[PDB]
């Protein structure tokens, strides 16, 4: 549906994410039958929100738990809020969430990484305190995004199984708020910014105002007006100077007011004026070839799981800024909007990515046909499209987002793969014509076996695990890698971005033999990649797999949540960090190095 | 200035620790002269609050910065607040902050761990947005609490020098919030809990609010009214057997109303029925012998500095609950209020300490006399008093605080140490007679050398560095320790708490020789301490020195913030953790082990 970011502009909200809530594990799955949303959570404990619930209690059984959990908290509504259209919103409840304000069900949602909101005006009163109960579910199946298989042992004890790398953290990972708008105008905007030769150009506007006449005002960083538009929707105004550039990200403000006969609603929307477009093998930002550098990240840290935190965010950006990263990719799920906001203001280019990982049973009682009624089916497809919808509906206006990534590492060999993704690709294009589309490719689906990449605009290649198959031989790895890249170039003639490349590296482990798992190896490995990159013209970006060590699912090729990061989980740097700092900062900003110079 | 912890009712507040403010350094120190509060911070960057500024940017030059820093943020004041009174509160700004709303200077404060709030109604329009600017200072001097010295080298670069262990993290470490009160009540309240015997005793009410006739209703955990009084103050109530105990921590609620023809207001406070008494050699919470187990902690974490964090607090308590700790001490400064509330709600007892460390020049260009005018003059003693003042002003009602601490590891050797502290010991008792009092004792200032302990109710001893003075010998240390313990006992016949004991221990270091810095050694060390404890009837409390590794001042002795914890900075357990777990959960709750 319509998705705007709650901001304060004679519009108001009251953070509810003071994180101290009542928490309970519904081991027996009685909570719903016994209407737990009606009375206080029995035998509950204090938990923090935003935050995963898995690691807050240093308890393995809570961490590995699967099924239903219950969040509960009481809150006063601002009295001033009398007849003001009150809506309760959850920025993200990971996987499933159902909400009751005092015995009244108002909400249900399936995605773990996108916001949902409901009008609660008629269930609440200006001066009163209400009970808010949330039922959260962390179970994945073939119709969820991302997919999974719960395994129920003989004892009926649930056990989540999934096909992606990162740990399946759950809970309210993000801000939950209560906000206010005039009864006149609610919930949607859409913007498009065109550019010619960096001489002037226009900004296509269009939005719904929920029964109000809208006027539009484009304002400067100086807060001065530069263009006007009454056109309720379909406003088009030409501008004369300041483009949104990766280095700086100059931002304009679009003021959308909605005039009723009596009520007024004002919404400020930040605008970056830039064109994103593929031309041949180049990826153009304002008609300039751009070269990506940066990371595949992960919403992950020490006690908070995937819970959002302002400190982490400021620190990690200071690292990326130091290291010379000009970009990153929201690896395997949509990030907190505050992340994209930051990017917008600082000119960080982003590859916005759905939660669609684990469409692959070929990465080590599993179904033999990946695309089958039993496994990834029409309903799954429908869930996927829905995931694509809500992400786009949330992020279509961020200048930082230069590209949509529909899925990560699907197995595209089997029959049914192209039957599954062709419709998806088409849909996302119609949903947003402004941005190039992509689907991150697995290694074993190489140029000669892959059956989907032609349906997309830019080639994103995950080449992590080149050290697995090449058994840690650099000489061999460099020859094979250069072979495959050129093959991909001749096949698609698209821009190529390496979206994953790196090696598990144990911090502190040093070796004179420069062998696997040593800081020295991570350097040699990365360096071998960079050398071939500078030799291949179609390569327009390089994103190291993992900014920082994150927790992973249980396994043998797994070392304490694994060590794929350039930085540790506590954000300390391994040797490779300085190697990258040197390559990225010695580089002309956003310019691809000539054949290694 | 009265102190009331804000809470929602027909009373409201809006947290503005929305976490990102504009931020700038003032190296050139042009801030005030150039009237920086007037307009948007130039050349600024994003910062998060609550949190320290030091570690948010992975930059040494910012990390070790001394002088003024600038915080700035805009905020909409809710439109339903018009006729009501609007006030701006800071839970803590570490060291010094002054505030400008738009161009109106509303605030000034010294003491980095206490709240300060001002009525800003005249300078605020309900409908509008106001620019908040804060000038934060991290500099310490001798009149500062904790003391320090800044060296502005001939180059004109300022360098902060101080005398305590932990790093001098600064910034806005805790929540900042606007809040609403009607015109009928302003800041003050007080409560006491006499409990004479097994069944029921009384709760002396007290209250101070301008423009208000007071109701003062009491309440159960079930919201049933079990007692009432009418008097604006001096109220009192007698109840039945429902004791706040360290095991569960049963709480009550006291609803309080102040009333006018125009406006009315009910403030809700929580009450724990407990008595804190020292009977000879024993410490008492409700006429019974208690034995403290826990840690000396710190407000420290990766990235954030001393900034508050819920995930952090929920996790640490999980660990403390698991480990079997029933108590702890806000070591070397006042903790976040949330901590006390948690302790109150869970039944955790808290030795509450003030920011008064560094009063010692022994542990290592400095003044030759500790208590000279050059160092800790009378002007300092007032600042001290001020700091002890304000702590009690915000913690006197918290059931979990069973004891006050006026300072940590002061040097009592120099002539005229008692002249400085005797007044403060006595003066603070007049600020609260409800709770006993203690001063934490440095090691070298033993019974014979130290001249101040007599003015305190229970003895708090820091035996950390028992490994350093004994050059790592366990056989020797144990003898010296026990002998030194009994000397303290018969001198003052006092309840003795060991407030610090442990040894530098590098996680992941193992050794067959069980030598220093090895996880094995730590265990061996802690064990020999426990035995002597078991054999001394005077010891009513033990608290391992440091729950977790914390960042210290730039130190040669320091090794990665020196690794003094049972847990690592990222909360991973050392071997010792499993030892303290086994001992602490292997004994009756709050009960000292039999003669070992």
């Amino acid at each position: 549906s319509h998705m705007l970011r709650p901001v304060e502009t004679p519009t108001r909200e009251i953070k509810k994410l003071d994180g101290l809530w009542a928490f309970s594990l519904d081991r027996e799955n009685c909570g719903i039958d016994q209407r737990w949303w009606e009375s206080a959570l029995q035998e509950s404990r204090a938990i923090a929100v935003p935050g995963s619930f898995n690691d807050q209690f240093a308890d393995a059984d809570i961490r590995n738990y699967a099924g239903n959990v219950w969040y509960q908290r009481e809150v006063f509504i601002p009295k001033g809020w009398a007849g003001q259209r009150i809506v309760l919103r959850f920025d993200a409840v990971t996987h499933y969430g159902k909400v009751w304000v005092n015995n009244q069900e108002v909400m249900e949602h399936q995605g773990g990484y996108t916001p949902f909101e409901a009008d609660v005006t008629p269930y609440v009163i200006a001066g009163k305190s209400v009970r808010i109960t949330v039922c959260v579910n962390n179970e994945l199946n073939w119709q969820t995004i991302p997919p999974g298989m719960v395994i129920t042992d003989e004892n009926g004890k649930k056990k989540q199984s999934y096909f992606h790398d990162f740990f399946n953290y759950a809970g309210i990972h993000r801000s939950v708020m209560l906000y206010t708008t005039p009864n006149t105008w609610v919930d949607d905007i859409t913007v498009v910014t065109h550019v010619a030769q960096d001489c002037n150009h226009a900004s296509v506007d269009w939005q719904v105002v929920a029964n109000g006449d809208v006027s539009v005002e484009l304002r400067d960083a100086d807060q001065q007006v530069v263009a006007t538009g009454q056109g309720t929707s379909g406003t088009l105004q030409v501008v004369n100077p300041h483009l949104w550039q990766p280095g700086e990200g100059y931002l304009y403000e679009l003021c959308v007011t909605a005039k009723s006969q009596t009520e007024c609603d004002i919404y400020p929307l930040r605008v970056g004026i830039r064109s994103v477009a593929v031309k041949g093998e180049q990826f153009l930002i304002n008609h300039k070839p751009f070269y990506f550098t940066g990371f595949g990240r992960h919403e992950d840290a020490d006690l908070r799981g995937k819970g959002f935190d302002n400190v982490l965010m400021v620190h990690d950006h200071a690292l990326m800024d130091w290291i010379g990263a000009n970009s990153y990719r929201t690896s395997h799920y949509p990030y907190a909007e505050e992340m994209l906001d930051w990017a917008d203001e600082h000119g960080i280019v982003v590859i916005d990515e759905t939660a669609a990982v684990g469409f692959n049973l070929s990465l080590g009682n599993k179904p033999k046909e990946l695309y089958s009624e039993e496994a990834v089916n029409g309903e799954t497809q429908q869930a996927h499209l829905q995931a694509i919808k809500e992400l786009i509906a949330r992020d279509k206006n961020h200048p930082s987002v230069v590209m949509w990534s529909i899925a990560n590492e699907p197995d595209t060999r089997p029959q049914g793969a192209r039957e599954y993704f062709a419709p998806l690709a088409e849909a996302t294009r119609k949903l947003d014509p402004t941005r190039p589309i992509t689907c991150v490719n697995v290694m074993f689906c190489d140029a000669h076996t892959d059956t989907i990449s032609d349906l997309f605009d830019v080639l994103c290649l995950n080449r992590y695990y080149g050290w697995y198959v090449q058994s840690g031989d650099l000489e061999t790895a460099e020859k094979v890698l250069e072979k495959e890249l050129l093959a991909w170039q001749e096949k698609l003639h698209q821009p190529i971005i390496i979206t994953e490349y790196g090696v598990d590296t144990l911090a502190g482990l040093h070796s004179m033999y420069t062998d696997m798992w040593s800081e020295e190896y991570q350097c040699a490995w990365l360096d071998m990649y960079h050398r071939v990159f500078d030799r291949v013209s179609a390569v327009v970006g390089e994103q190291v797999w993992n900014f920082a060590d994150f927790a992973t699912s249980q396994g043998i090729l797994r070392v304490g949540g694994n060590k794929k990061g350039i930085f540790t989980r506590d954000r300390k740097p391994k040797s490779a960090a300085f190697l990258l700092q040197k390559r990225w900062t010695g580089m002309n900003f956003g310019e691809k190095p000539q054949q290694g110079g």
